[PDB]
Formats: structure tokens, sequence, C-alpha cells
């Protein structure tokens, strides 16, 4: 019987709240026209007090680069490129970043690109 | 009955020898730490008149682009980095490159590197 780690890598306390943060390595992300390929992640509602996050990357991320995504972002706070609403806690939010997570490409709201739930709904 | 295109992409004249061009879209190549994702071209020794190229790349490689790869091979005439020698038609040769196939990150021979004939014959 060979285990098999499951669900979510690490789950995290940061400005009072809680993230749940689960990761796929994955290549069917975004790229440049240059070459670099991109990483989504995705910010799901607050329920039963905790935030579900979502990390699709084409490398493996160990547990310290996937808390510095939410860390990230909580700082950043990057508003929908379509409608410029920031994460609520109430909307699904997807980031595309590249250059080691740092750079964002885009940042988009469940009410301008609804698919962006299915996008964690797989995962999670 | 729904058709299939199947084997080389291309077959083209160059220096007065003849290559036949296949290729596959693959994530599994090389990458940079930065992000660059890399493509693999592998060239066969030339048997009954023509040379088997394969390139290997992350993304959907027109005729175009899968001819200049072979052009740009045989105008660099890069040297192998173990052992110094270049493609001479008897052996196999294999270059990683970035830049949109126009930098090459690495240059290797079947003596030095045995593995690059497995590589290609998975394609051919
Ligand atoms: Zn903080
Ligand atoms: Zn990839
Ligand atoms: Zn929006
Ligand atoms: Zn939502
Ligand atoms: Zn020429
Ligand atoms: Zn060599
Ligand atoms: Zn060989």
């Amino acid at each position: 019987g060979a285990m098999a780690r499951v669900g979510p890598k690490i789950e995290i306390t940061h400005g009072g709240k809680k993230y749940t943060v689960f990761s796929k390595v994955t290549h069917l992300v975004p790229r440049t026209e240059n070459g670099e390929e991109a990483e989504y992640v995705v910010f799901g509602p607050e329920k039963e007090g905790v935030i579900s996050v979502v990390v699709l990357a084409p490398k493996d991320l160990n547990e310290e680069a996937l808390a510095l995504r939410v860390k990230w972002f909580n700082d950043t706070k990057p508003r929908c490129v379509k409608c410029g609403a920031a994460y609520n806690g109430k909307n699904h939010f997807r980031v595309v970043a590249i250059r080691n997570g740092t750079y964002y490409l885009d940042a988009v709201c469940d009410k301008c690109e609804p698919r962006i739930t299915w996008l964690s709904a797989i995962v999670i």
C-alpha cells in the first residue's frame, strides 16, 4: 500500500484570514510570445472561515513558494482588468503570473470571467 | 473516417542534402531558471539519401518555422559541448534552443549522450 499526498499542500493565516492552498504541476498555462510560461492562481470566496487557493504552475512549487503567492497577492491587491474590482472574499479571482510568480500579466474576477471557477474546481 | 496527419511535416533540400523534418508538440522539454521553455532538435545520420530531423517543442511550429531550424543549424554548425565534435552525417546530434529557436543552450552528440537517439526514435 503506497501512500499518496492528497488535497491542500499548506494552510496559512495572513491578515487575520485563513488560506488553504492547493497546487498542481501543469503546463496547460498561458505563455508570452517570447516563451516565458506563466502560472494561474485562483482565489475562492471565504466559505467556512477559509479561503481556497489553487496554484496551477509548470514547475513543482514547495510550501514556502506557495505561501509567498498568497502574500504577494494580499499585498498587491490587484484589480480586475475588465471591471476594476478587487478580490473581496465573496468572488473568485484569478491572476496570471510570470517571473517566478512575482509579475502579474493578468487579473480578473468571475463576474467578468465565469470560467475561472471551473479552473480551481477541477483541483479542489 | 476522420483523417489524421502522420509522419514528417516537411521535406527540404539545403546544402545539397535532403532533410525529412518531424515534429511533436510537447512540454517535456528543458527550461531556464527564469522560466523560458526550450525546444529539442535532433539530427539523425544520413540513411538512404536523407537526414531525419525531429523537433520537440512546446508550441505548434508551422512548416516555415520547422525549415528555419534546419537552416540555422546548418549555418551555425554548433559543436558538441562534451567532445567538440560537429554533426558529420554519421552521428546523431541534439541541440537545445530558446528564443523562438535561435539561441542554443546546449549541443551534444550521441557518443557523448547516447539517450538522444531514443528521443527522436519515439517520434520517427
Ligand atoms: Zn503581511
Ligand atoms: Zn510547459
Ligand atoms: Zn471583473
Ligand atoms: Zn465565484
Ligand atoms: Zn543555405
Ligand atoms: Zn560529443
Ligand atoms: Zn546515432
